């Protein structure tokens, strides 16, 4: 009969009371644990039943209790982050967290030699210093993660919260073995190799572990099971072969699993994902609920037999000087925490003094001296200590943070925020009142009772002249920055931006939004997409360094690798048989060199003719190995900040494309429009010139993170197409399940690609072109009559004046077409030059300059005419090329008509995709739109409508009033017209 | 240090390898692992270092091997069950699980003495049987979940082995306490006790635990770790307290625990909900990963010290002999089986025979034993013949029950899953190369490699004359029964239907698609609401008996219930000083009767004056105390089948509604059409009628369900905006998480409804009229002028051609309105008859006859003639009636020309009350049709259009071809017109 299941099982219930009996009341649920563990403890000390209950469970061994629960802590510590912030402040974290950890346990542990009664010497100090400084906020952290701005500033507190705690169980074990355990003798040399392999092989053995996890983890598919599995089990025995096999310091081993693990967050399943990050606060949960019932039956019913009153006057002096250490070491550390870009206020500064809360590591700290000082008072003294300061920091710092975070004002609420939060109130009321309103004309709820449904449905409020030029200037630039913001989100919450490059263009605007007069700018901008670093320069001379017989080679070293261990009984079995004859003599020496790298080898195998030769051999072998490994590593490294850095122009790009179509409603001004406008295209161009220029630095990675990105595009409109099939009830729930898992599937796999695609030829960019894509006979022809051509840097293509001569698919480099529409833009590679020229034999409009080395495709005119007179299928030429022309002038017509009912750029695309160019050749060159057609535009052109009423002329969206098209015929239009047929 | 740490998370590595390496292949991961349980307990056996590992681990106590490991899997077992299924089928399953384990109990044991060379007698035997007569399929329940039809056999097997288990535990406890730990004597009273204890014991605190894990999860909003902590630590103290502090058997107890709490999923939050099941199911497949690891190392560590080749001959032979056996029970119980709803065919019971899997319970219960039996030789043969049967049952049965689901038919794919999945694949394929076309001519990838993108992206296909007259009759009702079909899953999928009002409605259109000639009947629809049992009687006779001073006396009965546990020292404290002075001598004979319930009281104290009469008194008390919450728990359960019940009967008629309004395009044939539309309205009518009189049975049930089903839509459409509020930008993700998370609350608190709301005073009722809504001066006008009259069963209202006279608000009983439009109607409480006969003073349409006592409201035509021209405000009382008569005339227009693109009858609605009424008399009678309208409703009046092309004269949807419509006026017309007005 296990009576750890009658405690746990308590433990969990009693936690789970606490928890629900007092939401409302600001005293936190930990310290009331605390507390019923002292009515347990001292209930077993009456009664017997419950003395062999809490004697068994409450009574553990201080190893044990280690093992277990400090990795589910520390853990859920580490996977908790947002470790893109806690990555972006490192500096001031781990500065802040080592230098004023070390200095805190100083100066708390000369506190406690001149002011405690207890003759400890220095290294008990240290010990109870380091028990003393390890803090873990929680509720701090949630409430500055809702009480909106200074969101750094949590951040900042959580990690340096978890740096703390580890670092602070590194020094108590260290300054534990130095008092408890062993009390032996070594040299300076033995100090600093424990020192170095204590400090150093933490985090190496840490980042070990956690990069086989993730590569196990990024190659399993459809089994939730197993995925949880091996995080837990990853976490439990990196700790336990970290702190027990080796002499690694595990915590920080489980510190540095989980921060990357929480990192690389991409390798899990995201229903796997969210079940981790609930699965982690759950284990967690237990673990404090456990460790803060069982410190409360032990500190009353062992600590609780020495304390006198000198000793709670000492608690109470002990922790206004821990808060007065904490404050003065955090005002000490505040200019070199300033010099950091982000510098620590006077406010933020009171917040991270006051919101250092003790909890269950120190807890568990004083646990295990409790239970390793056996008889003697110094346990006793200990935890006595560490419980009631646990209780002091848990009341009176949760309910004064609280009290002292509405008085700083910090706990303000914006007025944006406030007005969106109105809005959304007021939204929902009157969607309310709708619903009402339906519901009490219904032919079956009619004699609901609508007094309490009305009662029941109330989602209220949770926050209950020259001069005049400037202000609707501000104003404007406010406007459009909130625009801006809005169209960010727009852009994550349709799957087109990346997490992180939300939170980018988001701080970039908030920050833009502060100054004077500033707007988004394209500088600072530019520090997401900078390549530059370490990283292109190990690409380069590694790819200079490289610049089934190899298989069988690097088998024979990895065979071979063993007898290395062995070596370093039949004298080892004849040295393993002469090292299995010098590997066969290096395998004939290499079959005689397939009948510098090979030099290499021949020098290793003259040392072989001639065990250090085996090291050095097998080294070699090794590093030639290894090398195109490091490639690929150092190619990951560079996707990884080549994805955010497009994510983030992307979503610049589009985001001025949105608040350019939406700026003629907002603004009223026309010198304001102007100005407005003039900056945004600045920005845009300069952005996608500096994108470009980024495409042509990395040709491969480029090409490999657009491939991604298009797997990524085509893989979420299935799942809208499964969810739209699903939702029309063509399909049931178990056959949409499984094709969700098939396309969960194939993106688990788009997410492990090759982090550099090679880039594609001349040809095959020119065979997957959108205008001609199949009919391998054309491809043929256009192949046959096409004219590679080079031109170098500053060279004139096209002119703007000059008559239309062909095309230009450009296959490299990129270009500028300047043009007096001022039409300014740049194309890269894959994009056609002169379509519209040569389909519709008008001169030209904008001139084409190089900006670096360019080579494009010319299909001269004449060959394209010939085209087009020779391929007239069903699918033919002449309307594929309309088609591509037809779309890329009508998108900003649907665009600007309907980007008021909230429709995105990419939606408008699947729209216009749907359609078709009607043949005016059939219906007598007249058109009649009735119900059918949804939008209906022309293209090319000119139009009279319905009974002659009037003419269109122009690229130009048909009204709804119209309802029937005449087209005249010439010569030199022929016309066309695009048309939308109702979903 | 913990080794077990070491061990755990090994098996779990061991469990997570064993699961990613063999997805392909059939033979399970199970065996696998106890293959590598053997090779870690020889080398344990050979190497000191694994030895302490595995035997400090592997050597588990057997009690705490029970108690850590039973309620997991058992509660996973019972948690995982569909509930309601289970239950359809509870008389199968209980009398096949329990009686078939009881005589292949029998069969196996003394299959075991008469075969087996150990001297065996028939406790051990029945212990052997008990073990082995323990089936756990996970892999066959799987197989014939994901393989369509026989889906109730997967249920049956999973109930049967759920229940199988429980048994078996309990029978083998029962034997394990004949043979191991007592061998004690006792009477036949004391034996008939302790069955009567175990086998009625165990499910009574399963559901009393049960019950209160419910009522505590019911009352906890906005935690997670709370409800799961709740779980585990219910589940675990469950088993616990029944296993040891009493004698009742713990595995019950677990089982009807765990079929309560799947029972009662809804007291649970949907992410709680998710995360419940994976998190139960994580912690089954630990446990199973435990039992075979240690299983195996024990096997080979300990069991296979005494096999011998005639043991290896038993085990073969008594595989054959157990298979025998349960076919044999299955066969031999196959004509009561049959007996049953759901009659088991030859097919199913081979799968049933073959699919019985051997796995952890008996390994576990073979574990118990071997640890029991100490240095004895029947626990390593017990063991031994266990772990050989799970290897033998988990290989041959899992290879031959693939390849027999194969061979017998019941794996084929049907034909209509065949083209839905196909037509799914060929719209997924026309999204794909439509998107894939976009992103061709994107201005930022246009440079991807796109035939790495083509193949990434291919979401392939999983599964590669009067004769003729009845053919297309026969291929309509089959298209009526898909399309009906499509039309509860559309129900479903918009928040509309219940889960298992789906469930049965789409399994009875699926058993109306086998017969002959039969449609989806009423009379089998009509068990669904079929409310008569024990519970009406219950809930008449309780009401029946019922018809701050007694919280008091309450309070006093609850204080003084704890010396009847006291008295069943100074003689108990004068006994109790007199039980507290006989209760303040009942509380002044409670104040002197305030100054036959009370006869009783006045019996009891009498009785006072003159222990057992304490006994009477409270017990007297407890009852007049718990009859009203007795009633609350008859409500309950009526309200429980009462909306399943109302559910079943809203979706019928809204699907025979959709598929009324889409049979005009799927049948061609006139006959055909005009006789399943008569079909169609007959079934309609009658469940209509069925409704009225279920709402006429119980009101204040019925107003209770109609007021939970408006608050629950309510709240939907609140979450519908809040989200689309996300996707519009306009509010970040936190601000509207806090809005969701209120929602959720609100739907949480709905759940704990109060389960009977009384009905309303027709006051009330005339109150809360659509057209009437606020404006309390009217509300005061109509009340002084109604009317309430009286109708008994049969008299007519109203004619068909008399004048329109008045309105009829109904407050009481049902009508039906047969008219000559031939419509047929019954209207309920709430509906009011005549608004259009008073509105366009037209005779009226209908007559309407009672069906039942009826109480109405006439509002005579002369006083809401002076409430039109009285009230005329902006919004008037004129365009409140035309406004809600406008909505009713206008939704069957627009749901029959707009029902092709998707939209339900919800959503036309919803549509519908956007809209508005306009002034016709401000813009010169004539309104032009701009852009800005969506869809324009001509309600009543003759029309002119455009340049006077033609005239319009009709209820009807304006189309697109009309730009201008200009009205002509004329007396005893006056035209209203409704606009919607572009979203």
């Amino acid at each position: 009969a296990p009576k750890v299941i009658v405690f746990i099982s308590g433990s969990c219930l009693f936690g789970a009371i606490s928890r629900s009996l007092f939401k409302k009341l600001p005293i936190p649920y930990t310290v009331v644990l605390l507390i019923l563990g002292a009515i347990l403890g001292v209930v077993a000390s009456n009664v017997p039943l419950v003395e062999e209950h809490t004697r068994d469970v409450a009574h553990m061994d201080p190893h044990v209790l280690l093992q277990i629960f400090l990795p589910v802590l520390i853990f859920e510590s580490a996977f908790a982050m947002d470790v893109h912030t806690f990555m972006r402040s490192f500096s001031q974290v781990c500065i802040l967290a080592l230098f004023g950890l070390v200095v805190a346990s100083v100066l708390t542990a000369v506190l406690a030699m001149n002011l405690f009664n207890y003759n400890w010497n220095f290294s008990e100090a240290m010990m109870f210093g380091a028990i003393m400084s390890a803090t873990d906020p929680v509720a701090v952290v949630a409430l500055l993660k809702d009480l909106g701005a200074s969101k750094q500033l949590g951040t900042i507190i959580e990690g340096e919260s978890l740096l703390n705690d580890g670092c602070a169980i590194v020094i108590f074990n260290v300054f534990m073995k130095m008092v408890f355990f062993p009390q032996l003798t070594s040299t300076v040399g033995q100090n600093v190799l424990y020192f170095l392999q204590v400090a150093v092989a933490g985090p190496l053995w840490g980042y070990a572990v956690a990069k086989v996890t993730v590569f196990f983890l990024s190659h399993i598919f459809n089994d939730a099971l197993v995925e949880i599995t091996i995080t837990l089990a990853a976490t439990y025995l990196t700790y336990y072969i970290g702190d027990i096999w080796l002499e690694v310091s595990g915590v920080l081993a489980v510190v540095v699993l989980g921060l990357i693990v929480n990192a690389e967050k991409t390798s899990i399943s995201p229903e796997v994902e969210v079940f981790l990050h609930r699965f982690w606060e759950m284990l967690a949960y237990l673990a404090n609920t456990l460790i803060f019932m069982m410190v409360g039956v032990v500190v009353t019913q062992k600590a609780l037999v020495a304390v006198d009153k000198m000793d709670w006057f000492y608690l109470i002096i002990l922790y206004l000087a821990i808060t007065i250490i904490r404050g003065m070491v955090i005002s000490l550390f505040s200019p070199i925490l300033s010099r950091i870009g982000y510098g620590l206020t006077w406010r933020n500064a009171v917040i991270m003094t006051w919101g250092g809360l003790r909890g269950a590591v120190g807890l568990a700290l004083a646990l295990v001296v409790e239970n390793l000082a056996g008889n003697d008072v110094i346990g006793s003294k200990f935890l006595f200590h560490t419980a009631g300061i646990v209780v002091l920091t848990l009341v009176i710092n949760a309910t004064t943070i609280q009290t002292l975070l509405r008085i700083l004002g910090m706990s303000d609420i914006s007025i944006p925020k406030r007005l969106a939060m109105a809005g959304a109130v007021r939204r929902i009321h009157e969607g309310q009142n709708r619903t009402l309103n339906m519901l009490k004309s219904d032919r079956f709820l009619a004699d609901a009772d609508w007094d309490i449904a009305t009662a029941a449905c109330e989602i209220s409020d949770p926050y209950s002249s020259p001069r005049e030029f400037a202000d609707m200037m501000e104003e404007a630039r406010l406007r459009m920055l909130k625009a801006e913001k809005i169209s960010y989100w727009k852009q994550f919450e349709h799957g087109m931006l990346a997490r992180e490059a939300l939170r980018l263009l988001v701080q970039h605007a908030e920050v833009a939004a502060d100054e004077k007069d500033q707007f988004i700018l394209v500088d600072d901008l530019k520090k997401s997409w900078q390549i530059k670093g370490i990283y292109p320069w190990l690409k380069r001379k590694l790819e200079d360094l490289i610049s089934a017989f190899e298989v069988t080679i690097n088998i024979a070293i990895v065979l071979n690798i063993v007898p290395i261990i062995m070596e370093f009984q039949k004298i080892e079995d004849a040295l393993r048989i002469s090292n299995y004859v010098f590997f066969v003599i290096y395998a004939i020496e290499a079959i005689v060199k397939i009948l510098h790298w090979n030099k290499f080898d021949a020098f290793i195998l003259v040392v072989a003719l001639v065990f250090r030769l085996l090291r050095g051999l097998r080294m070699l072998r090794l590093t030639k190995a290894l090398i195109p490994k490091l490639i690929l590593v150092v190619n990951g490294k560079i996707n990884n900040q080549l994805s955010l850095g497009y994510d983030v122009g992307k979503g610049y790009i589009i985001g001025e494309e949105e608040v350019g179509k939406i700026i003629d409603r907002m603004v009223d001004n026309k010198k304001i429009l102007r100005e407005l406008k003039h900056i945004s295209e600045t920005g845009r161009l300069q952005v996608v010139k500096e994108l470009g220029l980024l495409q042509r630095e990395h040709p491969g990675i480029a090409v490999s993170v657009k491939t991604r990105q298009a797997i990524r595009t085509i893989l979420n409109h299935s799942r809208e197409t499964i969810h739209e099939l699903q939702g029309a009830g063509l399909l049931d729930e178990m056959e949409a399940h499984k094709l969700e898992l098939t396309v969960e599937i194939k993106m688990k796999r788009l997410m492990n690609a090759p982090s550099s695609i090679p880039p594609p030829p001349p040809e095959n960019l020119l065979k997957n072109v959108s205008w001609l894509a199949g009919d391998m006979k054309l491809i043929d022809f256009i192949k046959a009559r096409a004219s590679l051509l080079h031109f170098d840097y500053g060279e004139v293509i096209v002119r703007e004046g000059d008559e239309s001569d062909g095309l230009f698919l450009i296959v490299s480099g990129l270009v500028k077409l300047y043009g007096k529409s001022v039409f300014e833009d740049y194309l890269t590679v894959g994009n056609v030059i002169g379509e519209m020229g040569v389909l519709t034999k008008k001169p030209r409009n904008a001139t084409v300059t190089c900006e670096t080395t360019v080579q494009v495709y010319f299909i001269t005119a004449e060959d394209m005419n010939i085209a087009i007179d020779t391929f007239t299928l069903y699918p033919s030429l002449e309307y594929r090329l309309w088609r591509v022309v037809a779309i890329r002038i009508a998108t900003p017509l649907i665009m600007e008509q309907m980007a008021f009912q909230g429709w995105t750029q990419e939606k408008v695309k699947l729209h216009l995709e749907r359609g078709y160019l009607v043949d005016l050749a059939e219906s007598h060159f007249q058109f009649n739109i009735d119900a059918t057609l949804e939008d209906v535009i022309l293209i090319n052109g000119t139009a009279y409508n319905a009974h002659t009423r009037e003419e269109i002329r122009s690229p130009c969206l048909i009204s709804r009033t119209v309802h029937k098209l005449t087209f005249q015929y010439t010569a030199t239009e022929e016309p066309r017209l695009f048309v939308v047929r109702n979903a």
